[PDB]
Formats: C-alpha cells, sequence, structure tokens
C-alpha cells in the first residue's frame, strides 16, 4: 500500500503563448487554456484522475502556501494540485517537465506527500 502519491504544478501561464499571446476564449479564460492543453500533454505520459488548480491572491492550501511560497524563482506563483494513477507515471512527466522547462521558468512538477 501507497502512503502518498500527489504532485503540485507550476509556471505554466508564463508561457509567451498563455501571457504574450492572450488567447480569449468563450469556455474559460487562462484556466480553461491550461486545463485543456495539459489533459492531453499530461494524458500522453500519464493520465490525470483530478486537477485543482489554485492561482495566486486566491486559495492557497497549507500544502502549497508553505512550499509553493518557498520555492520562488519561477518569476510567477502558480499552483496546480494533479493526482495520476501513481508517481510512476508521473515521475516520467516530472523530469520531463522540469527538464524542458529548466532554465527558464516555464510549466514544472514536483512530488507532493509528505506525512501529515
Amino acid at each position: 500500500n501507497l502512503p502518498s502519491k500527489m504532485l503540485l504544478v507550476y509556471d505554466l501561464y508564463l508561457s509567451p503563448k498563455l501571457w504574450a499571446l492572450a488567447t480569449p476564449q468563450k469556455n474559460g479564460r487562462v484556466q480553461e487554456k491550461v486545463m485543456e492543453h495539459l489533459l492531453k500533454l499530461f494524458g500522453t505520459f500519464g493520465v490525470i484522475s483530478s486537477v485543482r488548480i489554485l492561482k495566486p491572491g486566491r486559495e492557497l492550501p497549507p500544502d502549497i502556501r508553505r512550499i509553493s511560497s518557498r520555492y520562488s524563482q519561477v518569476g510567477t506563483q502558480e499552483c496546480a494540485i494533479v493526482e495520476f494513477e501513481e508517481v510512476e507515471a508521473a515521475i516520467k512527466a516530472h523530469e520531463f517537465m522540469i527538464t524542458e522547462s529548466q532554465g527558464k521558468e516555464n510549466m514544472k512538477a514536483v512530488l507532493i506527500g509528505m506525512k501529515p
């Protein structure tokens, strides 16, 4: 049995396409653009069971408010909570996420799951 297996996200809206290009949608603002685009990009390496995104100045849970505000560096504090089938999937995307988003303040991910 697994004790914990959750992942939190960052710097997805700072993409030149989302903030620099600004694409207004009838469905949902940055929330829809990022949520949808991430679906396929995430489903390819690992389907998501649920994605709870909390942007700044709104709702910052103890898990992110403490950790998210701690690794200040992505030039923007955007948090997202993903729940996949297992960390195995995520670990494959984590690297792919941080490796491609390395050096630049872009889409990132970190394994979140400690003892309460």
